[PDB]
This record gives structure tokens, C-alpha cells and sequence, in this order.
């Protein structure tokens, strides 16, 4: 249900689209190519078309005139269920209709010009009984053609590959007989649904899209080679963006009247399903159990996924990182850039000692490094002595203000010692990475590092999935990675990372 999301359309298709093709109450929404994080909603009312700009420096989307998103799915989402909130001059601007695209370039079955001698060696050398791709047909411009594994996973000739032709005729697609598709998808959920039978009784199973994007960490510099080229890593990263909507799942708990102020965002809420439970809370405070975090558990080192603090839950921060006994947190911005706090200051001065509610912090020690400075706290509970221990703030400071580091040496050395020094700790908890909204570069740092963590220990011989990572972390909490600059950003740290083995 994310067909209203067109990669390949210009400003002037888009009003076309909505104008012939749609009525008041249509919509879909755009990329600007050439300015990165720059979006567009384009809503048809009273016969005029609006364009609505959503902006995403790499923290969340900024709708104009809206407000802030963890995911296009889930602001669409929000305002297809919550009318009259979305306003021009102020007047409410409805979304009633998606306007659904028909380019096949974002899914993750379709792999363009791609010649059939390379669709075989694919499917052979990675794909299992029932994955498939679809390509354009090298004898046929517009045409194309679907491939299909079949056969048993225990080569021997237990398994083959099957094409079948797709042709197009008067803007529709078949296989040759049977029902005539507006679109390729169409045709692919059809017969995902309802598999073609070969004469003999072989079922042509569209069990999964051939995986590409696993490759092996020594191929990391090929493959980013490749998604180089005048860009590839577009492509790949608006097919991860079309998946985003299996992952609206219900974000009750943060949508609650008590806890809609324990929120930076009142729309960026974490899964219920995933999110971290306050236990031991106070008896008279009716709502105790919430913060705006999510568990991350890579899917031997954990992580909790959180925003930076308001001032009325850094005692609820606390809270959290006792009962899960962390000992390491990663802050991702500074407390103030341009201007707007980012990450209200949650720990006391050197050498000082405060309270928060029934929490005790102390800073030991400061230290500053290049990228960063290291504080060294001491957390207990008041009235328990014997439950201090000692919590490594590791707080990041030169990421810039908008985009990405231009070179991930610093992020990585950072990394290496954030993990030098969980591991160096018995039985500590997850490692806690914050501040913003707690979703852009917060979801950059815990990928890179679950990716990272697999290189240290198992060097090249590894298999490494980008996009598979990341749709596992924003399984977990909504928006993990942001940007398409985080996207590539994350490929070339992980590069990186594999080169100076
Ligand atoms: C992001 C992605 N991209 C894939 N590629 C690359 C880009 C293309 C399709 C095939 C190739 O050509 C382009 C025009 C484009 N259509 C594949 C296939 O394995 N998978 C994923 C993937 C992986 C794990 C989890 C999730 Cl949610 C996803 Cl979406
Ligand atoms: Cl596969
Ligand atoms: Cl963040």
C-alpha cells in the first residue's frame, strides 16, 4: 500500500497524473532528484493540484505546514485516518485517494536491463527453489521476462530455471493468455497468489525476490563500485523504502493522553512490541511504564534505540538505563545545533553529584577526544550503596548539522572503542544510542556497528546484507536510518571498516 510513492515522476507528470488520472482527494508523493531529502506531497483539491514540501535532513520528515514522521508511510498513514489536520492559508487538505504508480523500477523483484544469461547465473550461483526476478526483455523492447527457480534444496539437475515471457500490448501486460495487467506488480501479485502450472505439473512458485544485495565482504568494494555509477544506491534504497509499509506496526502505548508528553515528536513513538517497560515505577503516577525507546536486538551485544531527553523524562531515562543495566551510551548529537536543542543535558557537570528522582549520577571524569568526548558516570539508587556502577557516556560531536561525515574513519574509531569497552564488561546490558528523534542518525550508528561486529569477528569470510540489516532494525523501532546519504554512508563505513583489516 505504498504504490502512492512515484521515484521516476517529475513535478509536471505529477499535476498531469492527478489532473487525468485522478480526482479531488488524490494524492501521491515525489522525490526531488537533484536536492537530496527533499520531498514533495501532491494533492489534488477542487480541481487544483497542491504541492505540500517534506523535508528530511537526516532526523525525520518535516512535513510544511504538518508535522514530523519517522516514515512517508507513516505520516501518509496518519493523515488517510486523522482529517482535517493537514492545512494549506489554513484551509484542511484531504487525502483520500492514492494515486498509485506503476513504475516497477523500486520493487525488489524487478532488475531492469539485466541480460538473461545473467538472470540464470544469479538464480544459480543465489537463489533457492521459488526465488524469481523480472527483467526487460532483451529481444523485445517493452516486453519482459519473468524467471523462476524451481527444484529441491537438498548442479545434480534436482532444480532448473523457468522464463515466461511478458508482453506488453496496448499499455497491458500477460503471460501469453489469462487476465491483462495495468502494471508489472499487478501481474506479480497475481500470480504470486495464483502460480502458473507447466504442462507436466511443475508449479512456477514466486515463493521470494532472488536476493542480490547479500554479498561477500570482500566484494563490498565492487559493490559500491557499482552502486556508484552515474546512482545505483538510489535505486536500492527507495526498494528498501517500498517495504516500509509491512512495518506499520501499533504504536498504542505512545499515542496514550499521559505519556503524548514523554514524546519529542508526538507522531515518532516507539512499537508497543519492542518498546522498553518501566517496572518499580511510583505507585501514585497512574502511567510509569513508558519511555519513547525501543530494545534492538540484531537478528551478541544489544541495543536500546531512544530519543534525547525532555526535561520531564530524564529521571524516566535513568530509570531505563538501571533497570536494563547498560553501561555504555552512544549520544549522537550535540545538546544545541543550529540553534534548537537536541539533547537536553541529562548528566551532572565534572566532578558534580545530582539527583534524579530516585536516581544517583555522578561525573568522575570527563575526557575529550578528536570526535568526541568520553563521561565517565557513576549511577546508583538512592538509600543502595551497593548498586552503583559505572556508566561510559560516549558523546559524539562532530557529526555536521546536516548530511553526513564526508569521511566515516572518525564514526568507526568511535565504534571500535564503544565496543572495546562493552565487551570489557561483564554482563552488561544493552548499549544505549540517542538523542533527536532518536531514528536517523541513531539507526546509522547501531547498523554500522551490527555490520562491523560481524567483520571483527568473522574478518572477510562473512556475508553481508545492508538493506536486510536495516529492514530487521526498523522492525524494531519506526525509521531506523533515514536518509539515502545515512544509505550510502553506511556502505562506505562498512567499506572502510574492511580495509584497513
Ligand atoms: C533494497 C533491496 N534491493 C534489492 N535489489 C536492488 C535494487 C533493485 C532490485 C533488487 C535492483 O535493480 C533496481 C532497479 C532495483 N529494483 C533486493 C533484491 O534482493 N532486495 C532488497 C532488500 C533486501 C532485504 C530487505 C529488504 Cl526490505 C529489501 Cl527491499
Ligand atoms: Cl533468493
Ligand atoms: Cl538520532
Amino acid at each position: 500500500s505504498r504504490r502512492w510513492f512515484h521515484p521516476n515522476i517529475t513535478g509536471v507528470e505529477a499535476e498531469n497524473l492527478l489532473l487525468t488520472r485522478g480526482v479531488d482527494g488524490s494524492f501521491l508523493a515525489r522525490p526531488s532528484k537533484s536536492n537530496p531529502g527533499d520531498f514533495t506531497l501532491s494533492v489534488r483539491r477542487n480541481g487544483a493540484v497542491t504541492h505540500i514540501k517534506i523535508q528530511n535532513t537526516g532526523d525525520y520528515y518535516d512535513l510544511y505546514g504538518g508535522e514530523k514522521f519517522a516514515t512517508l508511510a507513516e505520516l501518509v498513514q496518519y493523515y488517510m485516518e486523522h482529517h482535517g489536520q493537514l492545512k494549506e492559508n489554513g484551509d484542511v487538505i484531504e487525502l483520500k485517494y492514492p494515486l498509485n504508480c506503476a513504475d516497477p523500477t523500486s520493487e525488489r523483484w524487478f532488475h531492469g536491463h539485466l541480460s538473461g544469461k545473467e538472470a540464470e547465473k544469479l538464480l544459480t550461483e543465489k537463489g533457492k527453489h521459488g526465488s524469481f526476478l523480472v527483467r526487460e526483455s532483451q529481444s523485445h523492447p517493452g516486453d519482459f521476462v519473468l524467471s523462476v527457480r524451481t527444484g529441491d534444496d537438498k548442479n545434480d539437475g534436482k532444480s532448473k530455471v523457468t522464463h515466461v515471457m511478458i508482453r506488453c500490448q496496448e499499455l497491458k501486460y500477460d503471460v501469453g493468455g489469462g487476465e491483462r495487467f495495468d502494471s508489472l506488480t499487478d501481474l506479480v501479485e497475481h500470480y504470486k497468489k495464483n502460480p502458473m502450472v507447466e504442462t507436466l505439473g511443475t508449479v512456477l512458485q514466486l515463493k521470494q525476490p532472488l536476493n542480490t544485495t547479500r554479498i561477500n565482504a570482500a566484494e563490498i568494494e565492487s559493490r559500491v563500485r557499482e552502486l556508484s555509477k552515474l546512482q545505483g544506491f538510489w535505486e536500492e534504497f527507495e526498494t528498501l523504502q517500498q517495504q516500509e509499509c509491512k512495518l506499520l506496526y501499533s504504536r498504542k502505548e505512545g499515542q496514550r493522553q499521559e505519556n503524548k508528553n514523554k514524546n519529542r515528536y508526538k507522531n515518532i513513538l516507539p512499537f508497543d512490541h519492542t518498546r522498553v517497560v518501566l517496572h518499580d515505577g511510583d505507585p501514585n503516577e497512574p502511567v510509569s511504564d513508558y519511555i519513547n525507546a525501543n530494545i534492538i536486538m540484531p537478528e551478541k551485544k544489544s541495543y536500546i534505540a531512544t530519543q534525547g531527553c525532555l526535561q520531564n523524562t530524564v529521571n524516566d531515562f535513568w530509570r531505563m538505563v538501571f533497570q536494563e543495566n547498560s553501561r555504555v551510551i552512544v549520544m549522537t548529537t550535540k545538546e544545541v545545533e543550529r540553534g534548537k536543542s537536541k539533547c537536553v543535558k541529562y548528566w551532572p557537570d565534572e566532578y558534580a553529584l545530582k539527583e534524579y528522582g530516585v536516581m544517583r549520577v555522578r561525573n568522575v571524569k570527563e575526557s575529550a577526544a578528536h570526535d568526541y568526548t568520553l563521561r565517565e558516570l557513576k549511577l546508583s539508587k538512592v538509600g543502595q550503596g551497593n548498586t552503583e556502577r559505572t556508566v561510559w557516556q560516549y558523546h559524539f560531536r562532530t557529526w555536521p548539522d546536516h548530511g553526513v561525515p564526508s569521511d566515516p574513519g572518525g564514526v568507526l574509531d568511535f565504534l571500535e572503542e564503544v565496543h572495546h569497552k562493552q565487551e570489557s564488561i561483564m554482563d552488561a546490558g544493552p548499549v544505549v544510542v540517542h538523542c533527536s528523534a532518536g531514528i536517523g542518525r541513531t539507526g546509522t550508528f547501531i547498523v554500522i556497528d551490527i555490520l562491523i561486529d560481524i567483520i571483527r569477528e568473522k574478518g572477510v569470510d562473512c556475508d553481508i546484507d545492508v538493506p536486510k540489516t536495516i529492514q530487521m532494525v526498523r522492525s524494531q523501532r519506526s525509521g531506523m536510518v533515514q536518509t539515502e546519504a545515512q544509505y550510502r554512508f553506511i556502505y562506505m563505513a562498512v567499506q572502510h571498516y574492511i580495509e584497513t583489516l
